């Protein structure tokens, strides 16, 4: 009765800024999980005013833009944000990405669109 897996195949699969997302549907206060496909950017800067994000780079390379400082990222690195924290990255990009508190698009913040040609990827 309960489900406790969660398939590729039954998510809600989605490009959003330039990221493709996969929501499993993980339903859990204290943090969802989704995967984050990134071909050369997500061009949108946001902020998350109650939780953290916390990327792990499957593969590939790029960087992080958080609060404006440069962090480079490459496959086996953790990145770790927390709240109120602007972010935004380019690169070409597979991730894990932790929410937690769990996501909710109520807590999220739009600062600016960012043009695709400021991406060096
Ligand atoms: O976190 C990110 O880099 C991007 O992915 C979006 N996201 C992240 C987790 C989630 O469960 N659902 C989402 O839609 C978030 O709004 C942003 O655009």
């Amino acid at each position: 009765m309960t489900k406790y897996k969660y398939t590729v195949e039954e998510s809600e699969r989605f490009n959003k800024h330039g990221i493709d997302l996969t929501v499993y549907g993980q339903v859990d206060p204290s943090a969802t999980v989704v995967r984050v496909s990134v071909e050369r950017g997500h061009f949108q800067e946001f902020f998350n005013v109650r939780s953290s994000y916390t990327y792990y780079v499957v593969s590939g390379q790029g960087v992080f833009y958080l609060n404006s400082e440069a962090v480079p990222a490459g496959a086996t690195d953790l990145i770790t944000v927390p709240p109120n924290t602007r972010i935004h990255y380019f690169g070409s990009m597979e991730m894990v990405l932790t929410v937690a508190p769990a996501f909710n698009e109520q807590d999220e913040r739009h600062v600016r669109f960012i043009s695709e040609s400021e991406s060096p990827y």
